[PDB]
């Protein structure tokens, strides 16, 4: 049964196992008078743990490393940040403090620094053009073009057909868009096209916020975006 925002006090972290060596991490934060849940990904790489995205905060993130060790017992050696907002790079300093080599594209690094956000240590090359992909450990990394933001990346685990969309992918119950001051709404469904074509087998699909689903979510997300747009 997946955790929900109301089960997670602010500053605490949960883990949810999706498939052998594949988990999502969940945390909750305040963003103007309300508290929201946020998702991330953890994939086993043998003796070591690959992190996708922070827990939204230097504090939540210290609590993410705690629950990983308690519940998994392995060491996080590399983390990838899917885009440049604070639910994705916030916590990257704690991470580096505690031993992690932290990676994100050069677009992400440059945008985080202009914004006033924390900055990943190492550049990810091979993701500068729509449809580019690169292997990185036990996952694949995919830049499908502009959408939620100009630099957003998704992450596929072939060993288990888990597809992680980040904030470019909405959950089923979300019926309005909300936050888009950095989206490319026009380009966004063309970018979901590329994801659908590129991973049409995916059994599991994880959104930046909320409840997991399947490829249904790609259609569901395409629809919400074209509604915002027609109004
Ligand atoms: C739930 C959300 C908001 C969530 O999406 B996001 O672009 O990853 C993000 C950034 C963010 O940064 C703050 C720190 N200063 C502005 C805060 C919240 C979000 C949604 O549905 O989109
Ligand atoms: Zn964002
Ligand atoms: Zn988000």
């Amino acid at each position: 049964a997946y955790p929900t925002v109301s089960e997670i006090p602010v500053g605490e972290v949960r883990l949810y196992q999706i498939a052998d060596g594949v988990w999502s991490h969940i945390a909750t934060q305040s963003f103007d008078g309300a508290v929201y849940p946020s998702n991330g990904l953890i994939v086993r790489d043998g003796d070591e743990l690959l992190l996708i995205d922070t827990a939204w905060g230097a504090k939540n993130t210290a609590a993410l490393l705690a629950e990983i060790e308690k519940q998994i017992g392995l060491p996080v050696t590399r983390a990838v940040s899917t885009h440049f907002h604070d639910d994705r790079v916030g916590g990257v300093d704690v991470l580096r403090a505690a031993g992690v080599a932290t990676y994100a594209s050069p677009s992400t690094r440059r945008l985080a620094e202009v914004e006033g956000n924390e900055i990943p240590t190492h550049s990810l090359e091979g993701l500068s053009s729509s449809g580019d992909a690169v292997r990185f450990g036990p996952v694949e990394l995919f830049y499908p073009g502009a959408a939620h933001s100009t630099d957003n990346l998704v992450v596929y685990v072939p060993s288990a057909s888990v597809l992680y969309g980040g904030c470019a992918i909405y959950e089923l119950s979300r019926t309005s868009a909300g936050n888009v001051a950095d989206a490319d709404l026009a380009e966004w469904p063309t970018s979901i096209e590329r994801i659908q074509q590129h991973y049409p087998e995916a059994q599991f699909v994880i959104p930046g916020h909320g409840l997991p689903g399947g490829l249904d979510l790609l259609k569901h997300t395409t629809n919400v975006v074209k509604a915002h747009t027609n109004a």
